[PDB]
């Protein structure tokens, strides 16, 4: 499928230099930033959505994730389905497991406080985990099935919201330096 949106985000630390490619191609060269989130994907989120994605780079020099990533609203929630990381892997309270896409995923669940939103300003909001116990290899045609991961949220009551926002494979960094490439669809 064709994407139709480009996420640009950065909390203005450091050097973030987001390239937005061709079709659903984009890059990422980032050094001594704060946070930031880049990616390509869609205006509105879907429950049933299946991703398509190729890290044709990925090399994060410190704290960086390579994971599906979105948010819904009423309630507010910020979501993650984490394939790779660089030097920290994300965790939080345990709630589970889930298999998918030839990989098994932890599922956790943690909470932000007075921390920026795509609300703007800053507020106290939920985070939803899925992040795989072992590093995705990069470079090769994957997929996330999302529907998996949304079924077995709600098997453990984390249930998302109503107002779907925007669904994108990103790159967050923080605290750290880097290069990606991917491609989605
Ligand atoms: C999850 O990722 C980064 C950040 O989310 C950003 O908040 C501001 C908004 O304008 C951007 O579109 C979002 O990506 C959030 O604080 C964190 F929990």
């Amino acid at each position: 499928a064709s994407t139709d949106y480009w996420q640009n985000w950065t909390d203005g630390g450091g050097i973030v230099n987001a390239v937005n490619g061709s079709g659903g191609n984009y890059s990422v060269n980032w050094s001594n930033t704060g946070d930031f989130v880049v990616g390509k994907g869609w205006t509105t989120g879907s429950p049933f959505r299946t991703i398509n994605y190729n890290a044709g780079v990925w090399a994060p020099n410190g704290n960086g994730y390579l994971t599906l990533y979105g948010w819904t609203r009423s309630p507010l929630i910020e979501y993650y389905v984490v394939d790779s990381w660089g030097t920290y892997r994300p965790t939080g309270t345990y709630k589970g497991t889930v298999k998918s896409d030839g990989g098994t995923y932890d599922i956790y669940t943690t909470t932000r406080y007075n921390a920026p939103s795509i609300d703007g300003d800053r507020t106290t909001f939920t985070q939803y985990w899925s992040v795989r116990q072992s590093k995705r290899p990069t470079g090769s045609n994957a997929t996330i099935t999302f529907t998996n991961h949304v079924n077995a949220w709600k098997s453990h009551g984390m249930n998302l919201g109503s107002n779907w926002a925007y669904q994108v494979m990103a790159t967050e960094g923080y605290q750290s330096s880097g290069s990606s490439n991917v491609t989605v669809w």
